[PDB]
């Protein structure tokens, strides 16, 4: 028979199925975590696919006995120990590209609606509220502040980062990027100004965006400390991930107003409820259900890319053939 | 005493009033209709100043016997008959750049609303919806589509329609636009494409976006005939004035799914409520209560501007001294 491939925290396979029909059998797990996993799975699993929804960590890993490529559906892989997966002698790759300009629109899509104020005016007229003269239309929408001239920070100006710093700039923000990764210029050739410390980036920031990934030095990145850092009333948007953000210290600055308001896709436990969590009884919050992401397009390119990446693997060498393999350093 | 000014649709003068202090009394009437206004207003009125919650006819300019300069505090100026106006020796300014980008910022907001589904997506969460698979993320977020490669068409090229062209450029809009009154070559200026008809723009538009005044030639210019020259599953934005399109036609579009979408931020009838009017039951609907223009800069830059317009009249030759005066056509 043909090497098994099975989709753990999911159902559909369609759009992989034309992809792997002669190279793998194909199976979906829709699990939320490894103990929903049947043992064939974790028997004789050669390829997995995943989205963002599972962990797996090296107790997860070990688990697998014959597993030789992780494939995630998505640019994001903090949900895997790749460093472990590397040991174990299993190869973990990603999809970076489906959806770096969809990510973008959504940021500036939340960084308007901070600005702008147009999702809360939506919801206060859904509400009842009326706004008749024009003195309520200014009480209604107070807060909505001009764009030009303000100071937008990136933190981690990679693929999304720089689509989001060009939208940016259209919009006369000064873009302002902290990234102690990139090579020395990157803010020459891409017409910008970059900060050496987190601290910088915060102090000049009148609007916060995160776009770097979750790795092991950047866990709560936003602290009580680092908040204590932003300007009085910014804004801060995360499209990123929500391992980035200390709910705990931001839902206490938005309380107490040094935070004037935040813009939500990930979160630090998802799905996320306005019931539950730190952010609980947090004002001036937006968020959505981490869809930053998707567009019809971009959900079938990420889809395709992956099964075609999962048949390189199991037709070619490891990780020889691999096109976005994320861990050749830890691949034993 | 000093000529009498007075502040027809509103209450607070505090802005105005350090700029007229030595030069012309100053009152309000906070009314919505000339049957609200005092006699002594009526009969006495140098000057007046006013947004657009009132409407001023030929009837109600004839009820004025003192009246020599209407300012209206904002860029549109379709609530008041400026030739009737004119005829009666009344000159009309208005202030036009106080939110020109404040307004496209707006609109690439609600753009990006429908495109993305932020606001949707953040009311479904406010409203208990649980987004914890893919698939569910698929789902909930059903419709949000790839902007880049997308046609935004944008009927009426002015100052704020030139703000929206070059930002939404930034996001891979193709944009072309419809402005039968630009002479010839203004599309070469801004690397534009330009087309001559309105059937032309809305065959083409995959976004459409008004950005026109409300003049006697584009009253309902989206209408019940218009609306079927657009593509099948069209946006609609308008942040320029409710005038412009016909609200039964929009809500039958809408339910019947000919638009996928619609986002406004001025309509036929305000103030706007969601259980009243032909959109009580059109889905897929974003509103915001005209706020579009709002910013405290803004804001506080209109109003100043339009004090200084109302000394200029008062102190100056009218309308040789007025810097905003739009009806020196009608003017006797
Ligand atoms: N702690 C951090 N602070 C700022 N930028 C970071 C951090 N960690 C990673 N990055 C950057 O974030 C960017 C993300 O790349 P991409 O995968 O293209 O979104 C890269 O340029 C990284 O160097
Ligand atoms: N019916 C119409 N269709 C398209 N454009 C129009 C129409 N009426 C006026 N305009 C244009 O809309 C623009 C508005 O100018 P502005 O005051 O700068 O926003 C001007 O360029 C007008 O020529
Ligand atoms: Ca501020
Ligand atoms: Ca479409
Ligand atoms: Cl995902
Ligand atoms: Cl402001
Ligand atoms: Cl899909
Ligand atoms: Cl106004
Ligand atoms: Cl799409
Ligand atoms: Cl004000």
């Amino acid at each position: 028979h043909m090497p098994l491939v099975a989709l753990l925290d999911g159902r559909d396979c369609t759009v992989e199925m034309p992809i792997l029909k002669d190279v793998a059998t194909v199976a979906f797990c829709d699990a939320q975590s490894t103990q929903e996993i049947h043992e064939k799975v974790l028997n004789e699993a050669v390829g997995a696919l995943m989205y963002h929804t599972i962990t797996l960590t090296r107790e997860d890993l070990e688990k697998f006995k014959a597993l030789r490529i992780i494939v995630r559906i998505g640019s994001g892989f903090d949900n895997i120990d790749i460093k472990s997966a590397g040991d174990l002698g299993i190869a973990v790759c990603n999809v970076p590209a489906a959806s770096v300009e969809e990510t973008a629109d959504s940021t500036l899509c939340h960084i308007l609606n901070l600005y702008r104020r147009a999702t809360w005016l939506h919801q206060a007229l859904r509400e009842g509220t009326r706004v008749q003269s024009v003195e309520q239309i200014r009480e209604v929408a107070s807060g909505a502040a001009r764009i030009r001239g303000e100071t937008l920070g990136i933190i981690g100006l990679g693929r999304t980062g720089q689509a989001v710093a060009l939208r940016a700039k259209a919009f006369g923000f000064n873009v302002l990027f902290y990234d102690p990764y990139l090579s020395d210029g990157v803010e020459r050739a891409l017409g910008l100004q970059r900060v050496s410390t987190l601290q910088d980036l915060l102090f000049h920031s009148d609007c916060v965006t995160l776009h770097c990934g979750l790795n092991e030095h950047n866990h709560h990145l936003i602290n009580d400390f680092t908040v204590k850092q932003m300007r009085q009333g910014a804004f801060l948007v995360n499209t990123a991930r929500g391992g980035l953000v200390d709910e705990k210290a931001l839902a206490q600055a938005l309380k107490e107003g040094r935070i004037r308001g935040a813009a939500l896709d990930v979160h630090e436990s998802e799905p996320f409820s306005f019931s539950q969590g730190p952010l609980k009884d947090a004002p001036n919050l937006i968020c959505t259900p981490h869809a930053a992401w998707y567009s019809e397009q971009a959900s079938i390119e990420m889809r395709e890319e992956a099964a075609r990446e999962i048949r390189r693997a199991i037709t070619g060498r490891i990780p020889d053939s691999l096109k976005n393999c994320v861990n050749k350093d830890h691949l034993t």
